[PDB]
């Protein structure tokens, strides 16, 4: 329309219809195409991983793996493993080599399933050997909705001055990093401020190298967002932009965790969140090996951390904001996975 979010005008096609470089192009693919593919190669080491469980007589550690575990089972008993594999198999390590990062992960992970879940490979350590963990967030599978993102802060601080942007999970700045480069390509400065938040300041200093080219407008602050922002040093209700790219989710209970990003926001202030829209074989293979995926788990998410947009929008309302105001999802058709949603924080 002449649609408005934050006061700037902005739409769901105005965003999915951005290309941005895909490693896929090298190969070839179309990202839906390489999706298909990424959850193809990863149906494989899923199937290959439940029946070796399965034929050895081995169970999981009596931890969250389980839950990881009882996924992969359903995935493969469902049929639904068949399905994905019938769109094969020793083009397989071929096919890996073609999917770029996520090729990487898959062929890192998907052999140690087994022993991730028997307790023989710490998953955590695993995946983060060279950074591979830190790369998957750069990956093509997520990228797009990362950038949606970008986009929005991009037109939001082009259009508006003395902008204040909080990052909630920033990490090593996947999502500041496309956002920078997006809203100042070269060091303009063009926010009041960008606090670069995440629970452990271990990240800080790899950020801070990572993104030097703007070292001094970032500020960097440790926030818990589960815990009440106020007490660990935030001004509430000061900020314009609340960026939390696949974070939420990983926290215990959504209404408490949205309450405290409420806290944060100005009245009319915009909350981005960048959210996987559903489970994939992918993503349980690359996250489900984490504790932090399973913390919904006392509420009800099992399956997964996640929330469908429509989940989301009823979780924002309940907690002080407008529902979604704009959705923008990574792709059309079945392999859509990812999104940005915006919403608006409103006064009560």
């Amino acid at each position: 329309s002449k649609q408005t979010v934050g006061g700037v005008h902005v739409t769901p096609e105005m965003l999915e219809s951005v290309q941005i470089p895909l490693e896929a192009d090298k190969v070839g693919m179309t990202p839906a195409e390489k999706s298909k593919l990424v959850n193809a190669a990863t149906a494989v080491y899923i199937d290959m991983a439940v029946e070796e469980m399965r034929s050895r007589g081995l169970a999981p550690k009596a931890d969250y793996r389980v839950h990881w575990w009882k996924v992969m089972q359903d995935f493969v008993d469902s049929g639904e493993g068949q399905r994905v594999l019938q769109e094969t198999n020793q083009e397989l390590e071929r096919v890996i080599a073609k999917l770029g990062i996520e090729g990487e992960v898959i062929a890192r992970m998907g052999p140690e399933i087994v022993n991730i879940l028997t307790g023989k490979t710490h998953a955590l350590a695993h995946i983060m050997r060279d950074d591979l963990l830190f790369r998957v967030y750069l990956s093509d599978e997520g990228r797009r909705a990362n950038r949606y993102m970008a986009e929005y802060a991009r037109l939001l601080t082009s259009q508006r001055r003395d902008i204040r942007i909080l990052e909630i999970g920033a990490g090593t700045g996947g999502t500041t990093s496309e956002v920078l480069n997006l809203c100042s390509p070269n060091g303009e400065s063009f926010c009041a401020e960008y606090m670069y938040t995440d629970l452990s300041p271990g990240f800080f200093n790899a950020a801070k190298t990572t993104l030097k080219k703007w070292e001094s407008h970032l500020a960097f602050q440790v926030l818990n967002i589960e815990d009440d922002p106020a007490g660990q040093g935030f001004k509430e209700h000061t900020y314009d932009l609340i960026i939390a790219a696949n974070v939420i989710h990983a926290t215990a209970r959504l209404t408490n965790t949205l309450s405290n990003v409420h806290k944060l926001l100005k009245p009319g202030g915009v909350f981005g969140l960048v959210e996987l829209t559903r489970l994939t074989p992918f993503y349980n293979l690359t996250f489900g090996s984490l504790s932090g995926w399973w913390a919904g788990v006392d509420e009800g998410r099992t399956e997964s951390p996640l929330q469908s947009p429509q989940q989301w929008n009823s979780l924002l309302k309940q907690t002080g904001f407008s529902g979604v105001d704009l959705a923008a999802y990574d792709l059309p058709g079945p392999e859509r996975h990812s999104c940005l949603l915006l919403s608006t924080a409103l006064s009560n």
